[PDB]
Formats: structure tokens, sequence, C-alpha cells
């Protein structure tokens, strides 16, 4: 058993109020009041982020931890926060975005955020059975939370396998992907094998809630995986009991228009 496994057990033992206070304490949170109502009313001429994912990917890019360029694939795009972010980057030439949709899952939000015309959305697509194709940058933000850490480990393992399949097709592609449960043993093993062949490492974004252990793997960084994970587990465990709130920051606005 790992520190991350203990984190999960402590998290599941929180009351609803303890959980609400814990998940937000000390995290950066974009202010989505305006964005939420625009989307609800169906305004399509907006460049405000369609989801909380845009600022996470922007932080990775702005830190230099990811390289977004060329033909981009967004595997599991949901509302499209990463696809709209990528499409606004001048180095990006096109985005092919795929998501399953269906009951209980987010369909792409349709807006004129800068570069929207360079995105091809396909909803109703399962990426785990879809043949890879050529790409310069592969992105995947898949990983559904569950109270069962073993289920989260298996979901994470499937994402890493998908990445391996896209790297087999595109050995030179940049990769950035969510690792939902990085402390599980089959995840550590798969990440070690991925790093052995492709390089890369893990990083925690400051927008991730304390109620998720998610870390982002990118081929553009480095670092010992086990140490990266354990440092993060210890940080999450120490935050139980903290009552400070989140740090509110403005939401990203990419502007509107075609590229
Ligand atoms: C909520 S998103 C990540 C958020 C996104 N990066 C953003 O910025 O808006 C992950 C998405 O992957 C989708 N998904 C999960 N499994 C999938 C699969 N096997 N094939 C395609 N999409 C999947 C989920 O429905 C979910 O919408």
């Amino acid at each position: 058993m790992t520190l991350g496994d203990l984190w999960k057990r402590r998290l599941n033992n929180c009351t609803k109020e303890e959980f609400f206070a814990y998940r937000r304490t000390g995290i950066l949170e974009t202010e989505r009041d305006k964005a939420r109502e625009l989307l609800r009313k169906g305004e399509t001429n907006m460049g405000l982020a369609v989801s909380r994912g845009t600022a996470k990917l922007a932080w990775l890019e702005e830190r230099g931890y990811v390289n977004l360029k060329g033909e981009v694939v967004d595997l599991g795009c949901g509302r499209g926060g990463w696809s709209y972010y990528a499409a606004s980057r001048p180095a990006v030439m096109g985005v092919k975005a795929y998501t399953i949709g269906g009951k209980g899952h987010e369909a792409p939000k349709m807006v004129t955020s800068l570069g929207w015309n360079l995105i091809k959305f396909r909803a109703g697509m399962d990426v785990f059975t879809m043949q890879p194709h050529r790409a310069d940058t592969v992105m995947c933000d898949i990983g559904e939370s569950s109270p069962d850490a073993a289920i989260e480990g298996e979901r994470t393992r499937k994402v890493i396998l998908l990445m391996e399949q896209w790297k087999n097709r595109n050995p030179s592609a940049s990769c950035v992907f969510k690792v939902l449960a990085p402390y599980r043993p089959e995840v550590i093993e798969a990440l070690h094998r991925f790093q052995l062949q492709w390089g890369g490492g893990l990083v925690r974004t400051p927008f991730s809630r304390n109620s998720t252990h998610e870390m982002y793997y990118s081929t553009a960084i480095s670092g010992n995986i086990v140490n990266s994970v354990n440092v993060q587990s210890r940080k999450l465990l120490a935050r139980f009991g903290d009552q400070r709130g989140p740090i509110r920051v403005p939401e990203m606005d990419l502007g509107v228009g075609t590229r």
C-alpha cells in the first residue's frame, strides 16, 4: 500500500462538508460566473474558456512543460477546453478532437473561440478502439474519478496504453496526458516503461483539486516518477485539515475569430 492509497482512504472518510473544504483548499480556481451563464444561454461568440481544463493546459504550456504544435489530436475532448486552447496557439495547424459523449458525458461546446475553424470535432467516438493516425502532438485528458482506487488505476492504465499506441504510430510526437491515479502499482509500471522508451515525466498543476491525485505526464519534462508521485501524495495528505479557501483567478479568454 502507498501513500496515495492512504490519501484515497482518508478522502473517502471525509464528511460532505470536510470534502468540500478539502477539495478547494489552497488551489487556484478560475472565476467562471460570466462564462457559465454565457454557455447556459447558448452564446456562441465567446472566447472565455468552455471548461476548467483550458487554464490547466495553458499553465502547462506557459511553464514550458508541453509543446503544442502542428497537427494536434485531443483524445477525450469533452466540452473542448484543451481543443480550443490548442487551436488558439499559432504553432498549431489543426486539431482533431474526439469524445464519446452519451449519457452522463460532456459533448463539445460549440463557440467561436480563436481558431475554432481549425478544430474537427467527432463526438460518439471511443478513442480506446480507434486506430491512431499521424499527429505531431497527442493530448489526452481522460480519467473519470471513482471512490474505488483500483478502478481509477485501471482507467489510468488504459490511458497509458492508448498513449503507447499513438506513440507507436507517431514515435516523434509530443505527448501530454492525464494520469488519474499515479500511485497505483500497474500505473507506476506502465509509466516507467513509457518513460524508458519516450522520456518525459510528471507534474502537478495548481488548478487540480485536492480531491484528485491527477498528475500530467509530458514528454517535454523529466524526473523520477516514484519520487514525483510520493511528493504529491505527501502534500495531499498534509492538506487534510486545512481550512483556507481557494485562490480565485480570472478565467482565460482566448478571444474569438478564425485562423
Ligand atoms: C471532462 S474531459 C477532460 C476535459 C477537457 N480536457 C476540457 O478541457 O474540457 C474527459 C472526457 O473524455 C471523455 N471520455 C472518457 N472515455 C472516453 C473514451 N473511451 N473515448 C472518448 N472519450 C472518452 C469523457 O466523456 C470526458 O468528457
